[PDB]
């Protein structure tokens, strides 16, 4: 199972619309997947940011996957169609998945995998607005906690381009 996998276009997501999206459709891309919440103390700087590179790499391949998770402070309470909402607000133009679990036997297998790519311990998400770097190949390059703010990554983007 996800264990095995090598890149993050093994797996699938639904989107916060509802919808199974294959994620290999990022082949090529270079992606920044993070665990969103809303009612965060960084969640206005995290968002802003997000999008801001968003604006200015997208068109370079700069993807964003964007998963609400409730279990840092309860601090993404709302439904689906509430988190939509609320990050058209920030002018979200990157993808948005539906909420899940990060850490746990039921969080999604992506993370699973995520959180092992290069000891057992000490993994777990720590909370809202983790960021990992993946490059085109869908391996893991690189980890941001949630103390780094998204404008960190910039530096790093080059390399994986
Ligand atoms: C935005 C964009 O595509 N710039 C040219 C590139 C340089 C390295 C990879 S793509």
């Amino acid at each position: 199972d996800w264990r095995c996998a090598r890149s993050m276009h093994e797996f699938s997501a639904k989107d916060i619309d509802g919808h199974m999206v294959n994620l290999d459709k990022y082949r090529g891309f270079v992606c920044i997947v993070t665990n969103v919440a809303s009612q965060c103390g960084k969640t206005e700087v995290n968002y802003t940011q997000l999008v801001d590179l968003h604006a200015r790499y997208a068109e370079c391949g700069l993807r964003i996957l964007a998963f609400p998770c409730n279990q840092f402070g309860k601090q993404e309470p709302g439904s689906n169609e509430e988190i939509k909402e609320f990050a058209a607000g920030y002018n979200v133009k990157f993808d948005m998945f539906s909420k899940i679990c990060v850490n746990g036997d039921d969080a999604h297998p992506l993370w699973k995998w995520m959180k092992i790519q290069p000891g057992i311990l000490g993994n777990a998400i720590k909370w809202n607005f983790t960021k990992f770097l993946i490059d085109k190949n869908g391996c893991v390059v690189k980890h941001y906690g949630p103390m780094e703010e998204p404008l960190v990554i910039e530096k790093d983007l080059p390399h994986y381009f």
